[PDB]
């Protein structure tokens, strides 16, 4: 009973978190095997970030300039290199707490858990969605860069995000663990803006199914619609177009509730045009779009 | 930047989670030193929970009836006893991953992180508040009993909650780690209802301060009020009366924003009587009351 935004257990990731310092700049690194991954702008001074030439800046750095601390123990840097927007610092010691892991570039509309860290020390965990405009809405202060986002299946940790920067709208941007940014963002302190923040339509429907499973059903009506009809309404409110693949993905939720996807679409169409009328769904007064269909099935089945 | 509901890193607690089985009933236990704590209704059959005599039921149980599994390794039970509504199973092995810990009975209006578990395996982490009616709004399925709530200061884990039961409204009830329920609830399958769900007024103000810190300030007005005046408005909407101790607790947030507590109270008074007018605060369309003043300061300062 109950439906909550719930992150993965962070124990496997806490053991990989270290501190990386270059001059006066300190952020977080990810220690897996004998490599520490961190944002490359650790090598920037405050004046460098206006228009940094990372190639030229990294040339005057040596291994001994990268201070890597795992708790109270200093690690010995024996190599360094740049891969896109991340630095890889080779250390002489493999992380004994390295879990089975992979690097994945997550798709927009998918979710992951963030372990927010400061000075190599975990601070807290929360869920984020990779929004269609390739930003996330998290909680990151100064020094939180290098905090990572991840998913867990069984016992393998899939790292998908590392935090780099914040945008004027208050949203956040970063890279995958290969150093490639999500979206068009670049790691310089220049005027950058996130595009239109479109809503993840399939996720809203999954969350409406979660509400029905949890006993909330005031928003169900006697109506149905079609994909083309609903998408005409989804366009005005900047919702993503719903596809048959989205319908099939919602199959498990439609089968458990007995509510056909297009019937649920008619409910969402009425919620978009008429509003909620001061009522709530799963304790929210707006439509939630950061729960994937997998998130709903996982939480409502207890995996 | 950004403000999110964020749980504590769960690594220290994951290492204490075990599975406890009695007959066909399986739930979670908390393994600290050589004792495993679990809800006492593990000894109940489905027919027992209607009106269980736990004393009489525990008499026909022996140590070898309690199956305790830590991962894939079975633990040897050498003693058992009842303390209020929890059982304490003594095992012949101390948990090598036992963190520094304490048992605390949390006050209503305070928050804690929940590690939801099934069959002794962590499933996810999320924040809950101990509501004034001594219920929490979490995410617990069958088999989730024995999952614990906790806080962390520096490196000491303060266990404050263990899950026992769910109420017809969809809310959740449990005990402290001494087995004493929060609120008037009893561990039997009888008609039980949560009382009036009053709002944690000091927490709403802390969350309004968090919004101001994060750039949201559309709800600020040119007005002020008094404690007695605001409390006349807090009564109609079932808000807790605000006290000078609440004002002092909000001191750090009032000082950082420069907005006097009573000025913020005038904003909340207008939000209660006029609503939000379709606008949002920190991405929410209603007033959040599950962030303590400490939660706001911690997240906005990066502890
Ligand atoms: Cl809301």
């Amino acid at each position: 009973s109950g439906f909550r935004k719930m992150a993965f257990p962070s124990g496997k990731v806490e053991g990989c978190m270290v501190q990386v310092t270059c001059g006066t700049t300190t952020l977080n690194g990810l220690w897996l095997d004998d490599v520490v991954y961190c944002p490359r702008h650790v090598i920037c001074t405050s004046e460098d970030m206006l228009n940094p030439n990372y190639e030229d800046l990294l040339i005057r750095k040596s291994n001994h300039n990268f201070l890597v601390q795992a708790g109270n123990v200093q690690l010995r840097v024996i190599g360094h290199s740049m891969q896109n927007c991340v630095l890889k610092l080779k250390v002489d010691t493999a992380n004994p707490k390295t879990p089975k892991y992979k690097f994945v570039r997550i798709q927009p509309g998918q979710t992951f858990s963030v372990l927010a860290c400061y000075n190599g020390s975990p601070s807290g965990v929360y869920q984020c969605a990779m929004r269609p405009n390739f930003t996330i809405k998290g909680s990151f202060l100064n020094g939180s860069c290098g905090s990572v986002g991840f998913n867990i299946d069984y016992d393998c940790v899939s790292f998908c995000y590392m935090h780099h920067m914040e945008l004027p709208t208050g949203v956040h941007a970063g890279t995958d663990l290969e150093g490639n940014f999500y979206g068009p963002f670049v790691d310089r302190q220049t005027a950058q803006a996130a595009g239109t923040d479109t809503t993840i339509t399939v996720n809203v429907l999954a969350w409406l199914y979660a509400a029905v499973i949890n006993g909330d059903r005031w928003f169900l009506n006697r109506f149905t619609t079609t994909l083309n009809d609903f998408n005409l309404v989804a366009m005005k409110y900047n919702y993503e177009p719903l596809t048959q693949d989205h319908v099939d993905i919602l199959g498990p939720l439609s089968a458990q509730t007995g509510i056909a996807v297009l019937d649920m679409c008619a409910s969402l169409k009425e919620l978009l045009q008429n509003g909620m009328n001061g009522r709530t769904i799963l304790g929210s007064a707006l439509l939630e779009d950061e729960f994937t269909p997998f998130d709903v099935v996982r939480q409502c089945s207890g995996v």
